[PDB]
C-alpha cells in the first residue's frame, strides 16, 4: 500500500472540475521569512500528512498572477505556498532561494502548534512550480536540491537554458505565442537540456506568455495536468501515472513531447 496515496481514485472529469475533494482553507503568513509575502493554502480534511508547493510570480508580477494553483491544487491533497518575492524586480536565482526560504518556512509551520497548518505537512515531500522567470527559478531550486519530488514551471525563462543535472520530475507548460520567453528560444530549449528526468513539455495554443495564470481558459486541462504530476511525483500515486504521462489528445495542446514517463 502507497501511504501517501490521499483521496478517490481520479478521473478525467474529477481532475478536470474546478476542485477537488478536500476542503480548502487559507491564511496570509504573519511573518514572512525570507521573501516579501505569502498565502497558504490547505486541505483541512486531506486524511493524512501532505506534501507542500511553493510558487513564484514572473519579473513585475505578484501572487495574482498565480493565486488559482493555491485552491485547485489545496483541494487535491497539497500545502500550497504563494509568494510574492522581496523585490518584484528580483532575478531568477534570487526567485529561487526565496521559493526554498517558502517551502523552509512552510516546514517551520508545520511544527508550530498557532498555526492551521500544524501536523499537515509531510515536510520531506515538495514540490515547486512558478511562472516566467519564477518557472526558471523552479528549475534552479530543482538542480541545487534533488530531494525535491516535483517541478511544474509555465512559460518559464532563465539567463541559461541548460538544466542538464536535473533529475527531479519536470512537467513544462508552455505558452505558442509567448513573446516574452518564446517557447522556441526558452521552454523548449530548456525542455531538451534534461536527459536525467521523466519529463514533460505541454504547450498551449495561441496562448500569451500568461496562459498559465489566473483567470485562464484553460483551467481544466492546466489545472488536471499540474494536479495529475504533483499526485504522480509528489505521494508516487500510480493512480495517476496515465493522467501525468499521456498525451491528452486535446485541441488546445498545440506541441507535446514527454520522455521517460510511463
Amino acid at each position: 500500500s502507497n501511504p501517501y496515496a490521499r483521496g478517490p481514485n481520479p478521473t478525467a472529469a474529477s481532475l478536470e472540475a474546478s476542485a477537488g475533494p478536500f476542503t480548502v482553507r487559507s491564511f496570509t503568513v504573519s511573518r514572512p521569512s525570507g521573501y516579501g509575502a505569502g498565502t497558504v493554502y490547505y486541505p483541512t480534511n486531506a486524511g493524512g500528512t501532505v506534501g507542500a508547493i511553493a510558487i513564484v510570480p514572473g519579473y513585475t508580477a505578484r501572487q495574482s498572477s498565480i493565486k488559482w494553483w493555491g485552491p485547485r491544487l489545496a483541494s487535491h491533497g497539497f500545502v500550497v505556498i504563494t509568494i510574492d518575492t522581496n523585490s518584484t524586480l528580483d532575478q531568477p536565482s534570487s526567485r529561487s532561494s526565496q521559493q526554498m526560504a517558502a517551502l523552509r518556512q512552510v516546514a517551520s509551520l508545520n511544527g508550530t502548534s498557532s498555526s492551521p497548518i500544524y501536523g499537515k505537512v509531510d515536510t520531506a515531500r515538495m514540490g515547486v512550480m512558478g511562472w516566467s522567470m519564477g518557472g526558471g527559478g523552479s528549475l534552479i531550486s530543482a538542480a541545487n536540491n534533488p530531494s525535491l519530488k516535483a517541478c511544474a514551471p509555465q512559460a518559464p525563462w532563465a539567463s541559461s537554458t541548460n538544466f542538464s543535472s536535473v533529475t527531479v520530475p519536470c512537467l513544462i507548460f508552455a505558452c505558442e505565442n509567448d513573446s516574452i520567453a518564446p517557447v522556441n528560444s526558452s521552454a523548449l530549449p530548456i525542455y531538451d537540456s534534461m536527459s536525467r528526468n521523466a519529463k514533460q513539455f505541454l504547450e498551449i495554443c495561441g496562448g500569451s506568455h500568461s496562459c498559465a495564470n489566473s483567470g485562464n481558459s484553460n483551467q481544466a486541462l492546466i489545472g488536471k495536468k499540474g494536479v495529475a504530476w504533483m499526485k504522480r511525483f509528489m505521494d508516487n500515486d500510480t493512480r495517476y501515472s496515465t493522467f501525468a504521462c499521456e498525451n491528452p489528445n486535446s485541441t488546445r495542446v498545440c506541441d507535446f513531447r514527454t520522455a521517460n514517463c510511463s
